[PDB]
């Protein structure tokens, strides 16, 4: 099981070159279901997700490639099921069921151990699916969706604020006959990417980012070169990579806009902080970061995603900053582990009460949320002595070569293989 030990501390300093973000890649990879005409997803992380993802596409009757763009063509698209040994590993597989359906009248998704769709009682997906005429079936492991004819636009009111569900109706309202308009939509600058996509393909979306979207349909979409936005948690955690650090770093293929709040929030641990329109760039001068007050809410307010790296932060803070959580609640998994690692933290309901202290200690660490696990990589490179994150394996899927970016920062970190 790969490890990442990484020998600290060191300072991470220099420049990073920010990934697409794989939640707005997957997204537009289902999104181009939708089109008739060859599409070019730019800018595409090479991480799990994808290639998952273009296994599925091709295996819908999708032709894909991929390098640093993915190349599709949904012309032929001719399958509408989405296998169990397909969805098996991502849950993101029911982004074809939307786009199936409002393209081809029909599409269906296997609901995999652990997969909690249509276990709510309003599953955003479904809900906005039947909202948009299709017929939702739960048999066989599958979600199957039908609709007689095209999907009808409607006036779509989300019950919760829900990114996944947000794409799955704005995507499949792209081809409904009519205007839907998607009440409480998500607002993540992903929502934004994905309904530009569409809109590169000849949609007609307006409110993305906003909490309505209206979607005009259109009979077709076409096809079209679309960049997948820069990875907004990677570029959080590379800043936040400098800020523990004393380190300066400068973004590079970053969008500051989707980073107001973690931005902001770096200001008040004392960073120095420039953007440019593709660039941010993070100034410790050396100095140990302020603890801050961190309140994870949705976008556009503070990012759960980038919540870790703030306990982290904020673990090596001047000062008590307390991360509280009203997204994930308990997601503090990193916590024990950056106790370990000499951090001093209790956890109180939603919330850590950081204790902020001048140096970690190096440590076997593992945690299996990605960010916590990226957390503990960097807590590592700032740590004293070694420190083992286990598990890396979880990094991989959502950071883009962290190791690399991480070592180009000065980390001393190496990928160890199995023990």
């Amino acid at each position: 099981m790969d490890k990442f030990r990484v020998q600290g501390p060191t300072r991470l300093q220099g420049e990073v070159t920010i990934s697409g973000a794989k939640n707005a890649a997957l997204p537009i990879l289902f999104a181009a279901l939708l089109a008739e005409e060859p599409v070019e997803i730019q800018n595409v992380p090479k991480l799990k997700d994808i290639d998952t993802t273009m296994k599925l596409l091709t295996q819908l009757g999708t032709k894909v490639e991929r390098x640093g763009s993915v190349w599709i063509d949904a012309s032929n698209v001719n399958n509408f099921s989405a296998p169990y040994d397909l969805v098996k590993t991502m849950k993101a597989s029911i982004w074809a069921l939307g786009p199936l359906v409002a393209r081809f009248g029909q599409g269906q998704v296997s609901l995999p151990g652990g997969c909690a769709i249509g276990a709510r009682p309003v599953d955003l997906h479904i809900f906005g699916l039947e909202k948009l005429g299709a017929e939702i079936k739960l048999e066989e492991g599958y979600v199957k969706a039908s609709v007689n004819g095209r999907l009808k636009g409607a006036h779509i009111v989300m019950d919760k604020v829900s990114v996944g569900a947000t794409v799955t109706i704005m995507s499949a309202a792209t081809l409904a006959e009519g205007t839907t308009i998607i009440e409480n939509a998500a607002r993540e600058p992903e929502i934004v990417d994905t309904a530009n996509f569409l809109v590169a393909l000849g949609a007609k979306i307006s409110g993305q980012g906003t909490d309505r979207i209206t979607i005009e349909g259109v009979e077709r979409l076409g096809g079209g070169v679309y960049r997948v936005l820069p990875d907004r948690i990677e570029t959080g955690t590379f800043l936040v990579a400098a800020a523990i650090s004393g380190g300066k770093i400068v973004c590079r293929n970053a969008q500051p806009d989707t980073l107001d709040a973690v931005l902001a929030k770096l200001r008040e641990a004392g960073a120095d902080i420039e953007t440019g329109e593709d660039w941010i760039s993070l100034d410790m001068h050396g100095k140990r970061p302020k603890a801050v007050t961190v309140r994870t809410a949705p976008h556009p307010a503070f990012p759960t995603d980038m919540q870790a790296q703030f306990t982290l932060l904020n673990l090596v803070a001047e000062g008590t900053g307390v991360i509280t959580e009203t997204i994930f609640e308990n997601r503090f998994m990193h916590v024990p582990e950056l106790i370990r690692m000499g951090a001093h933290a209790e956890i109180e309901s939603n919330t850590v009460i950081c204790h902020g202290v001048e140096k970690l200690s190096g440590a076997q660490v593992m945690a299996t949320d990605l960010r916590a696990s990226a957390s503990l990589v960097l807590a590592g490179c700032i740590a004293e002595g070694t420190t083992v994150v286990d598990r890396i394996y979880h990094i991989d899927r959502g950071y883009e070569r962290i190791e690399d970016k991480l070592r180009a920062l000065g980390a001393n970190i190496e990928r160890v293989k199995g023990e």
